[PDB]
């Protein structure tokens, strides 16, 4: 038994690098700790053994145990939905990196190109104020011409349009050793990584924690939250990958690897960064903060640093952006495939056509974030759709049900599927410190909270937040209306109509 390279993919190596530089710095990791161990392992173990008994996924598996909580299941489809459309964002950028690496000079290595200013300063060819880097400024001004403000959204970069279609097409194909190779190059980058010069400043920055700042909550729902992100939790996908199993599978034992390993990864890939920006440090003079950017850019500024700051700089640049590629492709092969899972609900009846539609659908809401300033947008589609609040409201519901309506009955089919009873810590784990931390956390951001800026410098106006009030609603306010969906369509009669809607079928 082996599942390979199935844990490492893009939420660890370019989301966390991300969060951890941009909240602070050490600090961030105690919060990545106490929602690990109690939010963490408990809930995927529920969402694996509910998916392997039941033996379906989606909708219907929640159909099934507890018929009033239903509407969990529409509440995962539209945020997987929403996942869906800007993931591919990502994999744009990557192409035009890598469209442009077949060439014997590294275009964003040198100065004096079209795009650059007067005051990019070629470093380590023999401080200085008002001083800028090259590699930021192919990222700052050729891939996206970045505009000033929301409200002016300018044209539409033609070249990054193409690279979108290519990846669709690419995957519509899709759906119509290797998997060892990340890891070879995640060990390539954290060798170059710590054999620099000022790389244990980094490393301190790292791995200390500056408290006294923990009273902002920005930091404690981001972390646990990032987590939720990876672990494809309450993403709608776990409840299906149980369904794979034997039903004489160990459940417990079996994510314990992947139940930890996967965050493993993360602070190997935060080692391999967060040394390279003291690097950078070293070479202007600057605070370890403020030689990069707080935003979605840190992962395409502090690499390609790395490795110009190597022998044979394009054949490694080369294989990089290729196994990025390749890892966003897998994921979203399987995010994509999920969400035409409608099928069971619609009894396409017979054919799934419908592929095509949703990639044309999908392709063209998307063509907002490629324009001028795009990026703007694509901050408001990560801290409140496909994360933030939406996903810890649902997880406070996500299951109270197994925990309240209906644990000790689990833990005998558990112990029927598995063979023998696993510790009662998880039990009380689910029916009372995952929502209580959950719903404690989600309290603390409402009652007290700070707009969010981008990079910690740009404000967004009224109508930023409304629309992301509003995305972030069309995902969390399903369940509390399902309900009067399906209640008020049964009998009537409240205590007697309770008890139907809260049988459950026969497994
Ligand atoms: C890169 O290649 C893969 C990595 C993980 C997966 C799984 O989720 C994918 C969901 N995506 C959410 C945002 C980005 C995450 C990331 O890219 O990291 C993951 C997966 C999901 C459903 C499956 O059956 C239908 C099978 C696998 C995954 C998630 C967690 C896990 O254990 C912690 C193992 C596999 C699949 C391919
Ligand atoms: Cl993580």
């Amino acid at each position: 038994l082996s599942v390979a390279g199935e844990i490492i993919g893009l939420g660890n190596v370019w989301r966390f690098p991300y969060l951890c530089y941009k909240n602070g710095g050490g600090a961030f990791l105690i919060p990545y700790v106490v929602f690990f161990i109690c939010c963490g392992i408990p809930v995927f173990f529920l969402e694996t053994a509910l998916g392997q008994f039941t033996s379906e996924g989606g909708i219907t598996c929640w159909r099934k145990v507890c018929p009033l909580f239903e509407g969990i299941g529409y509440a995962t489809q539209v945020i997987e939905a929403h996942l869906n459309v800007y993931y591919i964002i990502i994999l744009a950028w990557a192409i035009f990196y890598l469209s442009n690496c077949f060439t014997t000079e590294l275009p964003w290595a040198t100065c004096g190109h079209e795009w650059n200013t007067e005051n990019c300063v070629e470093f380590q060819k023999l401080s200085l104020q008002n001083a800028t880097s090259p590699v930021m400024e192919f990222w700052e001004h050729r891939v996206l011409a970045i505009s000033d403000g929301i409200e002016h959204i300018g044209n539409l970069r033609w070249e990054l349009a193409l690279c979108l279609l290519a990846a669709w097409t690419i995957c519509y194909f899709c759906i119509w050793v290797t998997a060892t190779f990340p890891y070879i190059m995640l060990l390539i980058l954290l060798i170059r990584g710590v054999t620099l010069p000022g790389a244990s400043e980094g490393i301190k920055f790292y791995l200390y924690p500056d408290l006294s700042r923990l009273s902002d909550p920005q930091v404690w729902v981001d972390a646990g939250t990032q987590i939720f992100f990876s672990y494809a939790i309450c993403l709608g996908c776990l409840t299906a990958l149980g369904s794979y199993n034997n039903y004489n599978n160990n459940c417990y034992r079996d994510c314990i690897m992947l139940c930890c390993l996967n965050s493993g990864t993360s602070f190997v890939a935060g080692f391999a960064i967060f040394s390279v920006l003291g690097f950078m440090a070293y070479e202007q003079g600057v605070p370890i903060a403020e030689v990069a950017e707080s935003g979605p850019g840190l992962a395409f500024i502090a690499y390609p640093k790395a490795v110009t700051m190597m022998p044979l700089s394009p054949l490694w640049a080369t294989l990089f952006f290729m196994m990025l590629i390749f890892l966003g492709l897998d994921s979203q092969f399987v995010c994509v495939e999920s969400l035409v899972t409608a099928v069971v609900d619609m009894y396409g009846y017979r054919r799934e056509l419908l592929i095509l539609a949703l990639s044309v659908i999908s392709y063209f809401l998307g063509l907002v974030m490629l324009t001028e300033g795009g990026m703007y947008i694509f901050q408001l589609f990560d801290s409140y759709a496909a994360s933030g609040m939406c996903l810890l409201f649902v997880a406070i519901f996500e299951c109270i049900c197994i925990g309240w309506v209906y644990s000790n009955r689990f833990y005998d089919n558990i112990e029927d599927m598995i063979g023998y009873r696993p510790p009662s810590l998880i039990k009380w784990c689910w029916m009372i410190m995952t929502p209580g931390i959950c719903a404690g956390i989600f309290i603390f951001f409402l009652i007290k909270y700070k707009p969010l800026k981008y990079n910690n410098i740009y404000t967004y106006p009224a109508w930023g937040y409304g629309i992301g009030w509003l995305m972030a609603l069309s995902s969390m306010l399903c369940i509390p209306l399902w309900i009067c969906i399906t209640v008020w369509k049964t009998e009537g009669t409240l205590p007697e109509k309770l008890q139907k809607l809260t049988t459950p079928s026969t497994d």
